[PDB]
């Protein structure tokens, strides 16, 4: 609670740095983008030091469980699943599922059942893994870094990817062999995740999350 993170003097964030616009290491190393900042806000109307600890993204709630990290701010959709083992904040942003290919291949899926009979690559525990590993015949491969999903696709080892459509258009600018070729595919909103007994902590979020808006 803040009555911890004022004793160690800094705010402990936890993310997984590959999710342009919201997390990712730039070209000095550094951890930047919409949520850093968000977590640098927070910090700051706290009154205290930030230190941002960049892991694999199915390791986030374990890490928050277990006192790691204070709050996860990672472009974490907020789902009644999670909403089971944590609480999370008012959602800051509205996104959905998109599939991206490559231009070269003659497919254009647009929906999760032009999928069927093709292999998808998704980072592991996000709503887009959760969601293809629903359909079968749909051959998921799961990937701890979004990186590896997309070197995945490039190579030809998979067909597509699945996630969130800011991200989707973020990683395509950077890669021009790809396309995004779905429409949104889901309705999610992120939220910051606290762990439920940190209910002063939540509480402290929201009104930063007010504030700006
Ligand atoms: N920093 C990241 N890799 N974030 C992945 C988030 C994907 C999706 N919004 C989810 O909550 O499952």
């Amino acid at each position: 609670a803040i009555d911890e993170i004022k004793s160690r003097g800094y705010l402990l964030v936890g993310l997984s740095a590959d999710f342009p616009p919201f997390e990712f290491v730039d070209e000095n190393g550094n951890i930047v983008a919409f949520d850093v900042d968000l977590a640098k806000e927070i910090a700051r109307r706290l009154g205290v030091e930030l230190k941002i600890v960049d892991m694999t993204f199915d390791g986030l709630i374990p890490s928050l469980l277990t006192k790691k990290i204070d709050v996860i701010i990672s472009g974490m959709t907020i789902t009644e699943e999670r909403k089971k083992v944590v609480a999370f904040s008012d959602p800051y942003f509205d996104a959905g599922q998109v599939i991206v290919v490559r231009k070269d291949s003659d497919f254009r899926p647009k929906t999760y059942e032009d999928l069927v009979g093709k292999t998808v690559a998704v980072q592991i525990g996000t709503t887009g893994d959760i969601e293809v590993s629903k359909y079968d015949g749909i051959k998921v491969v799961r990937f701890d870094k979004f990186t590896d999903a997309f070197l995945e696709l490039k190579r030809g080892r998979a067909d597509a990817v699945v996630l969130d459509s800011a991200t989707a258009r973020a990683f395509v600018a950077k890669n021009p062999d790809l396309v995004i070729s779905s429409g949104v595919l889901s309705s999610e909103q992120y939220g910051i995740a606290v762990r439920k007994e940190d209910t002063d902590l939540l509480e402290f979020i929201n009104s930063v999350l007010r504030e700006l808006k």
